[PDB]
């Protein structure tokens, strides 16, 4: 304390699960340390989709329950928290760096760097060669006369470049191995290389937790962070922690397309936040050696990113599903029921039971799905306008002997005074095991198909109860033929 | 929920060797059906055969059932109204019934050897088919008397009826044997002694069994036993024909009856490893049956409430140790901590594995491991570093963790442990964090591994800081210091 971490997405595309794992990892580490979770928008590079993507990002956080302490709408003391709003800041930090001799204007063309390499006997594949560090005022003025627009480069220290990664351990870049790197484009506009460390510095970030795909930037950032201390615009260097990249089934960067990388796919299918967060938390981390099922509070209590491993994290849609199922079954019945009603409703999949019978049906299926979406197939026989008898079922369960069973079942069921669950059971086993003498599963079968359309459904008798007497009788009577 | 009304079922093993899972499944399945139905579970011992049967087997049978927490309503010890319940005590009953069958002409004395279908003579029909002769049905009293004079010793055979023998198996559905497809079968050997073909239906009839639940390996006996049951009604020994329900033989990896060679088949192999009754019961119930379509974890009381053998399925029931292991683990978690602690202490103790911690310490240690084993036997390798006489440094772990990276870690950990003011897991952990992770800048993984190996001797153990607490300061220091050297 006081830890300060940062989720700093660029508003491009849908949130993928890897990105969302990083948000959760930061969130949990703040909440665990009693520190602060900063939400910074990296929107100096706008594309067509950028508002759409912005809204998607806040929606994602807002669905999974990961509130932010500083950032959009909510504000905070180190604002602003959109980078598109911070250009004055970036121009003044650049002015200060230049004034202090920490950075310099560089005018080399790629061809000119190439040529110097060639004159040296070196391979031109090497980058920038720091040439422009030694420019005379004459040479710099001559460039500007011709209308060369320079980039600003940071002067790297000439000694070894290392840090103790919170995940990886000590990482090392050999002396002299990282060229003076550009902070601006020729138009003057700042780069990721400036605005990302600039804003970590100014927003007093203490711990940077990010995908290990960015690990090569770290020596550059540390050099800038060190420069920023020198010019008096920060006082501390952040620690870094580089998360294992989330892979798909291949060894490949979880692709931008394969739907198992996209958070909205999961949501749309009917993951609940508790299920998805539990799964995300397991991409690089385990709460203990004896279990992997847990809630967000338990995570917050336990989460420390030094316990994140650097080993391969591969996305496993079987384990995801399994965890969601358990987390669905973990819900109290009322909560599950409201969530299930909403999910069905908002997918154009309203079930035509009133509040009380729907609540009964919800509790029937809670233990019988993996995702909220599974309930439509289970449940939809309860609407007249979705009833369809499956041909297979109607070929098993509807045939000649179907007639025998449909007949006796019809006898059986008519006479029940009360369509309450606890009785219908006894009518049919009487008729169909009792006197037809075939297995209890053919006593009830052809009922099921006649009532629901399918050989698999919710528990028969509650389903008959909830169907109602009149609809049950009607469907059975129509079936037999 | 419906039954037969007076359901009476039996478990009727012959004591040979150790109780196998197939047989115990059958016992469980009968017991659960009886209790489901308000019915009576009869335990009949089939000890006619002296070559095979054994007190040692008998004793093992009875210990198996009681370990599982089954009981019986009639049988050994308790007796009952239709005794005696060892077939070995019953010889006069079988002689009487055999006499009655002969007098009524249901059975006959046969002097020929036993038709086997390997070779038969065309039955006389328009569509030529193979049939059995059953020639000795037709011997004259005069021929039989001659044969006896000549010293020939007949068996008694039952005359099979001339009609189709079927039944509606509660598991298998309808099964039919068409007229002629079963030879007249012997009820005795030449010595006069009855065979199981007599004594099993005899005693079923006589003990008023209503439902026969048994392995499907016995299913071909059923038409014979139907015929005898029917004759026993005719001669007044029996009242009704029982129902049959033939349970899926459990399948190895091959398609075969799980081998009595296979360790998986022995109930006591699971017992010895540290299966608990709730665990093994649960799985055995799953060999041909499921309580519901949404869960497979349940206790005996739920099993009783639910079980009707007509719900058993006739599919391959493959024994799967990983599944049995997983359900026992779940049942071990499910226990209250104190109950678990006693069972675990008892198991270690009786296996010559007592753990040398006091009552409070052992109970803390038990709670640590309750969630980290699948059988009680696993506790041993987990826990046994708490015994000074069992402390051993794994060579691979030493060479890995107690070379020179080594020195810094151990030195710092010894300093910091000295500094701990009260010997408790949170203060040990705080001290060790602050010396190793803050101080030495290490990844925690790397920061503890040497500590773990020093304290415990191995690179996986119980949760480290609790393990250090229960070892105590003096012991932790000593092992940690010795590893330093």
């Amino acid at each position: 304390e006081t830890v300060r971490v940062r989720f700093c997405p660029s508003p491009t595309g849908t949130p993928h699960v890897g990105l969302v794992r990083t948000a959760l990892f930061n969130w949990a580490y703040a909440r665990h340390t009693g520190g602060t979770f900063v939400f910074r928008i990296e929107d100096t590079d706008a594309q067509r989709d950028s508002e759409e993507s912005y809204l998607a990002l806040l929606d994602a956080l807002r669905w999974l329950g990961l509130d932010w302490d500083e950032g959009p709408e909510v504000g905070g003391p180190y604002g602003p928290y959109r980078q598109s709003q911070r250009a004055e800041i970036y121009r003044d930090v650049l002015a200060r760096l230049l004034a202090a001799g920490e950075a310099y204007h560089a005018f080399s063309t790629p061809e000119e760097v190439e040529a110097r390499h060639v004159a040296a006997g070196r391979n031109p594949k090497l980058g920038y060669d720091n040439f422009d560090r030694h420019l005379t005022d004459a040479q710099r003025a001559a460039y500007l006369a011709e209308g060369r627009q320079p980039v600003v480069r940071l002067r790297m220290p000439d000694d070894d470049l290392a840090w103790n990664d919170l995940v990886r351990g000590p990482v090392t870049f050999a002396a002299g191995s990282v060229p003076d790197f550009a902070l601006t484009r020729a138009s003057g506009d700042p780069l990721y290389t400036l605005v990302n460390p600039c804003d970590d510095a100014l927003m007093k970030i203490t711990h940077v937790l990010r995908g290990e795909d960015l690990l090569p930037s770290t020596p550059r950032q540390l050099a800038l962070h060190q420069a920023l201390i020198r010019i008096g615009v920060a006082e501390r260097i952040p620690k870094f922690a580089h998360l294992p990249t989330v892979l798909g089934e291949g060894t490949k960067k979880l692709s931008k397309r394969d739907p198992q990388s996209n958070l909205f796919a999961h949501r749309d299918r009917g993951f609940i936040p508790e299920g998805l967060l539990n799964y995300l938390a397991l991409l690089g981390w385990s709460i203990a050696d004896d279990h992997d099922l847990f809630g967000l509070d338990e995570m917050v209590a336990a989460f420390d990113v030094a316990d994140v491993n650097s080993s391969p994290a591969r996305f496993d849609q079987k384990k995801a599903d399994a965890l969601n199922a358990e987390h669905i079954r973990m819900l109290d019945v009322g909560d599950f029921t409201v969530r299930l009603r909403d999910h069905l409703d908002t997918h154009g999949h309203h079930i035509a039971l009133d509040e009380a019978a729907f609540a009964a049906a919800a509790e029937l299926v809670q233990t019988r799905i993996v995702v909220l979406g599974d309930a439509w197939e289970l449940l939809k026989f309860f609407n007249d306008d979705q009833y369809v008898i499956d041909p297979k079922a109607a070929a098993k369960e509807l045939g000649p002997d179907g007639a025998a069973v449909l007949d006796a079942a019809l006898a059986a069921l008519t006479s029940v005074t009360d369509w309450t669950a606890p009785l219908i059971e006894a009518a049919l086993k009487d008729a169909l095991i009792e006197g037809l003498a075939l297995k209890p599963r053919k006593a009830f079968s052809p009922i099921r198909v006649a009532a629901t359309g399918t050989t698999v459904s919710p528990p028969l008798f509650e389903s008959l109860e909830l169907l109602g007497r009149d609809r049950s009788m009607q469907r059975l009577r129509a079936a037999r033929q």
